[PDB]
């Protein structure tokens, strides 16, 4: 028997799919650094896309724990230019922040219905979205300082092609 | 410059955006096999999916390997309820053939236009395609002949739930 | 001085009794599966009382840490047998559920409080409450499909004996 | 089929239920000592608790052994104060003596059905109580010997406190 | 930007202020203990010290990760005699009380504002107040166990000399 | 008995409440270039911060060893903005020439007062402070020719975020 409500479950099974798109979107942002020359730029963006998917798996396999199941829906065709490198993170900083809320939704609504299991899961989340902003905001300052300097995107797109 | 013609650089995208659906169709069956409570068939198919994104990789790769870009679709919402276990696999079988035959057809635009770089790559999927298939194939004869049989089923989810 | 309330004092008390005798309730579980000669399933449920009695000593020791005192009470006699395993595992699956509605009053309470410290000292609890509840329902769901096969229940019986 | 008798095996499962009201009895112990901020007192009974279970546990294996079952009874509430350190390790040696003619009234009515497995299992802890009693009354004298000097009692405390 | 609201800014940085002067409070107590020729008493003081300076620094990094800033306050002038060893220890409590507080209140307003990083991230400091209440509670029964008696003395002010 | 004079032991531990000031003074700077977003400039300086404290330890030490006590003083509040990078390390190194006349100053009163023991311990910091002192000359060297290149500011953060 499913122990989350409808409602609950609902809101953990969107924003899987949300997960799944931020995956997408991060591919494509990869698709655009790749065809712009910056293979670390696309390095990065690819790792971020790893990234997401265990972000969805982690509300798979939670899902299943409470008894309900998953529902996989359509995926949206991302974006797939920019105006600039600049550009696409301050996109990805905007859609982190956007999922960032859509979790503090579904936290809020768990909270109003006394699911303490699903509030407490949800922490692990909270946290991490503090660290994938702020690793989003860094970049928009390097980016910031460098002013389109080759020399030190060059170092810079070196630099998150060593991610991980 | 692009040194792939932009026909070949369609077909190989589109089938990019195709190994993309794979990915989410072999987690859509893991979907079903979670809900229905072998995780084992779950996990081989979480693992699938995880391969087909590799292929998707690289596509992706050799794309920008010959100057063309990458652009990311929509994706399909996948079925998600499959009449039972072996229905499921016959899916995946069926869905296999259908890539294999995808790819015979790049394979016959790029020999036509003489693009032997292209025709040299496809190689590689035309083999693991033949062994893709036969995995599925071997799995179904054996689930043809548990026939329907609980303690036959268990025994193949706990070996299917090995898969590294 | 105590820096908890008596109220929650009582409810940790409480809980704790309430642990000593999930424990007990277990190896209850194991003397019905020994009589009925599943030594595996017996295994499983003395590990299990186990662990219950670490959750005892978890509360045990926090209320000390907060300067309160711990008075054991009277362990009320569990029942002794059940109409074959799957009914054990429905009942255990029925208690622990039990026990995490249990947890959850005490953290309301703490919360209507404002006692932070024992609202954080809880979530533990609420986390492996979902996982032993998970636990139970994974058998009984393999206990669905077998359907009292005694080959599928012998090597249900050698795996929960493996139990460590 | 039992091999013991009825009368035997009664004699038995209320001894195992006996084993398990000490244990629960030296946790209460333990409940004093920490409440008192004697941690090292309180290890020692917490570790005497788990040795109790383990006798417990050898009276329950035999019972099945001879083709018997264990039925599990209510928990008495335990004393939870002493009037002292003294007087709650009193009240332990007191409380082994009892045990230790317990399990001599079962050995005496086995050699008087001639049940020669039972009376040979019970040389264990015929065994066992002789050394039970003995570290109490060591511990006694020691406490005799400090006569209430703190920094006797410090070390003692400590000493108790390494229990493996 | 700064993430944070202003008011939740300024709460953390008021206490990351507040968790310096508690280091410098303890390096004040060390040099009570020094002059009374406890080097054991005032070594545990200096890592108690130390200890805080981490407390700031996770508060200091918490902000840096909202987008916020730091400044650094004037420190006031801690007590530097206290009227004995029990006298040092009591305000030491006092004060890690009132830290304690310090922090529910910081919780209490992020809570207000659905601020759910900040009130996640303060979690690790209600969990961490509660230990290091508890381990001067200790030394405080400890200590009036001791009732001055300096053979005991000696043996606790070697035991905190032990602090790693 | 204290075998340093009133003067010395009073200009001993105004330095100790000087490397205090020093250590927080480089925590501010911390704050800056946090602020600023140059991670590895806020590591050397937090590792600046650290060393300072050693410095206040041996004065700490020292005055206890020849029978005197430490009194810790109010800590002012520090600046906590500048001007740009150069800005901050040139006030470092203002600070640093500051702290080599202050002991200057201690180690002559301590000369007029025939304290040898006192000179001779002093001789540590004259020789740490012209390793202090060249320590930030060399990064206000590496600054100047730097000229406001990014490029090279970016290695020296990082060089310099390498800090142990
Ligand atoms: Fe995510
Ligand atoms: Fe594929
Ligand atoms: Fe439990
Ligand atoms: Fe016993
Ligand atoms: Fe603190
Ligand atoms: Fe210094």
């Amino acid at each position: 028997m499913m122990v989350i409500s409808e409602k609950v479950r609902k809101a953990l099974n969107d924003q899987l799919n949300r997960e799944i798109y931020s995956s997408y979107l991060y591919l494509s942002m990869a698709t655009y650094f790749d065809a712009e020359g910056f293979k670390g730029f696309a390095h990065w963006m690819k790792k971020q896309a790893q990234e997401e998917l265990t972000h969805a798996m982690k509300f798979y396999e939670y899902i299943y724990e409470r008894g309900g199941r998953v529902e996989l829906e359509a995926i949206e065709k991302p974006p797939s230019n920019w105006n600039g490198i600049k550009d696409a993170f301050e996109a990805a900083l905007k859609h982190e922040e956007f999922v960032t809320q859509s979790i503090y939704n579904i936290l809020e609504l768990a909270s109003e219905e006394k699911d303490h299991a699903t509030v407490s899961f949800l922490k692990w989340f909270v946290d991490e979205q503090v660290e994938e902003e702020d690793q989003v905001r860094e970049i928009l300052d390097l980016l910031e300082k460098a002013n389109g300097q080759m020399s030190v995107i060059f170092q810079l797109d070196r630099y998150l092609g060593q991610r991980e």
